[PDB]
């Protein structure tokens, strides 16, 4: 079983009318939910406007994220994977033989790429062995940086959020 943290979505921007039950009914469209909670004030029981859902598998999380935008109880909400929000990554260790198509063909499977920037030496124009990739959506980055490994053009790459 995948670690539970990797199976959780934080759902921000809830309708205050959303309940555990309606949040669950919504998000069960994309998978089995092992947990589903709307955060409320301990005293007033008034919604705090966010909650979390936990799916049985990461593929279900992916399904839910791919089904954004989610309108729950009339309001578009903001699902994000639980922490381990940017659209850009640093990709290091790609050396001088890694080209844009290597980066694209790999990373485009995480989501839509807007910019690939292979870093070259300001003086010499030689590849510096790292790149930045900008995606159209943060979940691409969130999926990427939770991976233990990235292999691109046969290189073991170091990938992290870029800001």
């Amino acid at each position: 079983k995948e670690p539970e943290q990797l199976r959780k979505l934080f759902i921000g921007g809830l309708s205050f009318e959303t309940t555990d039950e309606s949040l669950r009914s919504h998000f069960e469209q994309w998978g089995t939910l092992t947990d589903c909670v709307v955060m409320r004030d301990p005293n007033t029981k008034r919604s705090r406007g966010f909650g979390f859902v936990t799916y049985a598998t990461v593929e279900e999380v992916d399904a839910a994220m791919n089904a954004r935008p989610h309108k729950v109880d009339g309001r578009v909400v903001e699902p994000k994977r639980a922490v381990s929000t940017v659209k850009k990554i640093f990709v290091g260790g790609i050396k001088e033989d890694t080209e844009e198509h290597h980066l694209r063909d790999y990373f485009e499977q995480y989501g839509k790429i807007e910019v690939i920037e292979i870093m070259t030496d300001r003086g010499s124009g030689k590849k510096r062995g790292f790149a930045f990739v900008t995606f159209d959506d943060h979940d691409s980055v969130d999926k990427i940086v939770i991976q233990k490994y990235h292999t691109v053009n046969g290189h073991n790459c170091e990938v992290r959020k870029a800001l």
